[PDB]
């Protein structure tokens, strides 16, 4: 797994470049993000449709969501023929904050993470069983850039619970693009 970490000031110049699994999580987590790694325990093979994938995890995040009880629960994954997807992925740039924790797990397909907190940025690039969780309060945004029809799992709130900008500047518009 990847992890590219840039500075604020300066995006050009990376003040932190490695790639471990290990030593990753320990850069992040060390900064209050949450980390973890699950898998099944059965044979996978010829899985068209991730509705039987996520029922065979649904168990893990069936304790998370019991605690958290969501209004709703979904995963976000549509068809590379959708030609709104680039402009959905753009009207979720928009940089912003719930007052919730954000959870994230990846089930297929590789996207970007992007993680601020404090005056510094992170941004992840692998994809593996493993989840992040970004801490409510915490500026953060979520590009998709190029997306071939990724799963992951997300939970379903309302606007009211997060707000919409703090500064008004929009600064994940810098790393939109993905490769
Ligand atoms: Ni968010």
């Amino acid at each position: 797994s990847a992890l590219t970490i840039f500075s604020v000031k300066d995006p050009q110049n990376s003040l932190w470049h490695s790639t471990n699994a290990e030593e990753i999580q320990q850069q992040l987590n060390a900064k209050g993000v949450r980390f973890e790694r699950w898998q099944a325990d059965r044979d996978l093979g010829a899985a068209p449709t991730a509705e039987t994938v996520i029922a065979a995890y649904q168990h893990a995040i069936d304790k998370l969501v019991a605690e958290k009880g969501y209004q709703s629960w979904d995963v976000i994954s549509l068809r590379a023929d959708n030609p709104q997807k680039e402009a959905l992925r753009e009207k979720f740039l928009n940089e912003h904050t719930h007052g919730e924790d954000e959870v994230r797990f990846f089930v297929e397909g590789a996207g970007l993470f992007c993680l601020h907190i404090g005056d510094e940025v992170f941004q992840v690039l692998c994809e593996k069983n493993d989840l992040i969780s970004v801490p409510a309060h915490t500026p953060h945004w979520f590009d998709m850039g190029s997306e071939p029809n990724f799963t992951a799992i997300r939970i379903f709130d309302n606007p009211e619970g997060w707000i919409a900008q703090f500064t008004g500047d929009d600064i994940a518009s810098a790393y939109p693009r993905l490769a």
